[PDB]
């Protein structure tokens, strides 16, 4: 495949419906060797199962809230891999209040801090900790959503955080690009993942993009996965600082009228 | 003037070159009554002078790092004003490291947190604390910069924070808009303010927009001020969730070639 | 007013609901002297009435399909006015087929040509013919719509034409900016004008932005007019190459979900 | 490869440095069968050579200025191919005057008409003529440039035309998407093609993106080609109405300062 020999670390694989799952499958299919992170010892066995699914026994703890775990993640990976060619950042969190109902009602200094810490800061944080072992053609990929660009109901503080995340893509691209490293995001359409249970009225968004997107269909983790594999590969050698929509074209319309 | 009888609170007036100074002058010129905030008792007298300059004796402490000062700000203002028609958010900060040289070198969890806390969170925080006394036609205005949209050298972590700030404009507009309140930003071009001493190679950016902007000239606080007064006024009744460039058109070109 | 002594030529005033009507009223209110164009002798008397409404007896024929009328327009104006400070381009047309139903069904080389000729070319064409008599602080303004940025049902070929029009704003700004002349567009929300009778399901768009815009209300020609007056004035001295949304913030949301 | 069995028609292959050449190579490499168009009998033999290079004897005349040639193109192709899976639109033209020096100096009704006719109209025109034989998973791809989004020196009227072209991508995506067909553009960085000899100071743009792009290098037709192959493939099943930058990230920075 077009990722033959590429070694890629994936965060955020929580279930078989996770976006990271779809990316993992496409990457493995195209020849990559994979490693995975998880959060909390309670989940080690589940991720080891998932990892086995993709021919991997490389799983490491990483709570991105903790500097020590971020550094220890790459120290551990480094015992197995001399170089890292790909990093998939598929991680996000905000307190339920901060993504329910009215934007201001859920706004507190702490809710803001946590959302931005986990959902935005963590991406350039992992990039920085990974840097010493990044191959010169490495590719860093994060996941965003249209709520970064336009106000979407309930998304609220996550929208602010995703806006900072997309900006981080641009600044990381400049910082790491001289070396040859690329940094991109996929702005994915809604997909029924575990995280989607967080978003109130996820169902309504889903119906709405099915009915209004140019392709008149929702995207799948297979589609987001294949797009991700492309960006992580040398096929996308000329692409950096890009936020690529993989959402059936929904971002490009005004729907519902 | 077109702000006759409007009552407007301005943050961020640090000197006579501050963007807030220019906005204040244009607002006063157009008939507004003004109030001002300041940071630290060491600065109370300077701001009282500035305020006197605009026919005001209404100055209040507000360090946006402190929830208690934010709430006390509007409690105090409320003893003088029954309603608030305008709020100017002209406040920003990042640790010098986070805006010098390479993006990653200056990246730390704490530098990130502080930049976003002060430069982004503070805007919807003030909006929320002001809400009870906002008139139905009130207008909230913040200041951003092109580094939010595109990577600019040295701007670094401030770029991430300004990206979150512009997103906050959109979500605030939805939250406060039913009531009739508008929320906008001006993305201003470079202006030799005290804050600009922070940015390394501010001089180079300045020369570059003078030479490459369509108007072949840098903007002034008078120009940004007049634009701000417009947005704060009923003239801009149909305008919300907008990031308006007041930068001699520089954002719209690719210059230097 | 803030347009005291400015002399401004307005195209596209077809009725008292025209966007140009609202702009004219705001400009006159702020002190401008106005002149108007019309299309076809059949309409001379109606426009003279409208013009009288704003204290003007300056009306001139200009079908923008005809080079000769464009040049004769400014030759005639020049007999009355030594200089021109403002130009309002509020003109658009596509064959009904090209804006009904499916984009491709209405697509023909000729429909395309006409839409772009009238709706896009005409703006920089008038700018070029006006140039010799433009004051150094003159301001050129055109009207666009969100269909330029995102696909909207039925808008079709007009969307392509408005995209070219907004690009023309940027290139005109660079061409005319050295001299000091500014060039901008207002992307207006839907307004029940005569032109709106063209757009099938204008009613549905109208309801939809009322229900989904942050301000939960449609814009008025008074609002678009005041925004236009601002851009045409020295208040907007720092603003060029800008497409300003005056649409109750609708562009900034994803609505209907 | 990931285009196994896909049948793809490419326009605009003029030389071995053409962007279409690079796309053709990547498509053939990934398993596609190709067909080609050319302009003028004088060029039939050159394109037959090029086509032989990619294992093809399918070459057809198509001057996009001529409706009859557009329809005859697909009638002819249809004698060889039952279905069409991919279309590459890599065609552009403006009179030299319209892309030299000042935007207005080169502006004439005819120069405008020709640029938009050839560079924009031709894309949805080919899509419409191809429609009856398009497979349900077909993918249409056109080539654009950053001058569509921001004013670039000399690009002038081509910038207006490319703006209309990118809009056409969005409207075509909605029109053809119900069927399942995708429509996208690649906004490519500068590449020393025959067409680039048109652009005055192409050399300066080239140096400038090498020095300022995040990757600090210019893109190649190999890079644009691989990106194109991806978009034309089922790998990009979730991607439509997208303008993908393949320009070393240059669009995402403000350079030169
Ligand atoms: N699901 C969607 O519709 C969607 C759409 C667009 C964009 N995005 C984004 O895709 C990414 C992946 O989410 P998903 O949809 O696959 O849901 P998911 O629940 O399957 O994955 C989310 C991941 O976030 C991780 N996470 C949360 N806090 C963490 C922490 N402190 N440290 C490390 N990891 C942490 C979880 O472990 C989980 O694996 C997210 O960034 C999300 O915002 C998702
Ligand atoms: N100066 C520029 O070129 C420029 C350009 C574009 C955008 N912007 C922005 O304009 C706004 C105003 O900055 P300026 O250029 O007028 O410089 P300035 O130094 O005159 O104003 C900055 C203000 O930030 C305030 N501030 C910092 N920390 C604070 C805190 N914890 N609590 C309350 N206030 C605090 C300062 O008191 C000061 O008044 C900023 O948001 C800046 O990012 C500035
Ligand atoms: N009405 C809306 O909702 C709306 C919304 C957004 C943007 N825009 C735009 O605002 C502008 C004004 O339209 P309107 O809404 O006020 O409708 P309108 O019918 O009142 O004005 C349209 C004008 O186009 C003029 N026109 C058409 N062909 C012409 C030609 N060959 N030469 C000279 N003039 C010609 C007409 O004379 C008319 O005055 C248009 O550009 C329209 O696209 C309109
Ligand atoms: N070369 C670049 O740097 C560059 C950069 C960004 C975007 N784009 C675009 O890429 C596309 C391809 O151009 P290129 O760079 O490969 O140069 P090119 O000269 O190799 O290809 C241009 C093609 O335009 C075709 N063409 C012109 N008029 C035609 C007509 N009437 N009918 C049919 N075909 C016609 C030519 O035959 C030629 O094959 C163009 O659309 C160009 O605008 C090019
Ligand atoms: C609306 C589509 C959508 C967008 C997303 O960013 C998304 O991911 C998350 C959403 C919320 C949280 N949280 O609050 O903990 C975490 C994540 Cl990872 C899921 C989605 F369904
Ligand atoms: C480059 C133009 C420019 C943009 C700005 O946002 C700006 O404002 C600040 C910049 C840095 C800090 N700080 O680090 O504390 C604070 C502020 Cl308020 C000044 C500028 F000169
Ligand atoms: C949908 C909102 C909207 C957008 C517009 O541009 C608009 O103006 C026109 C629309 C169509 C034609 N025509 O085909 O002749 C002309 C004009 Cl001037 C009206 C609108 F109601
Ligand atoms: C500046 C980079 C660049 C952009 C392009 O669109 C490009 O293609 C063309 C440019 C001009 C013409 N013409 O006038 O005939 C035709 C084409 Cl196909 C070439 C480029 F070098």
């Amino acid at each position: 495949g077009f990722l033959d020999g590429k070694r890629i670390l994936l965060t955020g694989l929580l279930s078989n419906r996770s976006i990271a799952y779809g990316i993992a499958k496409a990457c493995k299919r195209e020849g990559a060797e994979l490693a995975f992170t998880y959060v909390g010892d309670r989940f080690k066995d589940r991720i080891t199962e998932f990892a086995a699914e993709f021919g991997s026994e490389l799983v490491f703890p990483c709570d991105v809230a903790d500097d020590a775990q971020i550094d220890a993640l790459f120290a551990s990976l480094k015992t197995h891999w001399d170089s890292l060619d790909g990093l998939v950042h598929s991680i996000g969190f905000a307190p339920r209040e901060a993504i329910a109902g009215d934007f201001l009602d859920g706004l507190t200094r702490e809710n803001f801090r946590i959302a931005h810490d986990i959902s935005a800061y963590s991406f350039p944080a992992l990039a920085k900790a990974a840097l010493p072992m990044l191959s010169d053609d490495a590719s860093l990929l994060t996941l965003s959503y249209l709520g970064a660009e336009r106000a979407i109901p309930n998304y609220n503080t996550m929208g602010l955080a995703k806006a900072a995340l997309e900006a981080s893509v641009r600044y990381l691209a400049v910082s790491l690009g001289a070396k040859g490293v690329r940094v991109n995001a996929i702005s994915a359409g809604p997909i029924k993942t575990l995280a989607a249970s967080g978003i109130k009225s996820f169902g309504k968004i889903l119906d709405f993009v099915e009915s209004n997107s140019p392709l008149k269909r929702n995207v799948t983790i297979e589609q987001v996965g294949n797009a991700g594999a492309f960006l992580l590969s040398d096929l996308a050698s000329g692409v950096t600082a890009e936020v690529m929509h993989v959402d059936s074209g929904f971002n490009a319309v005004v729907g519902g009228m």
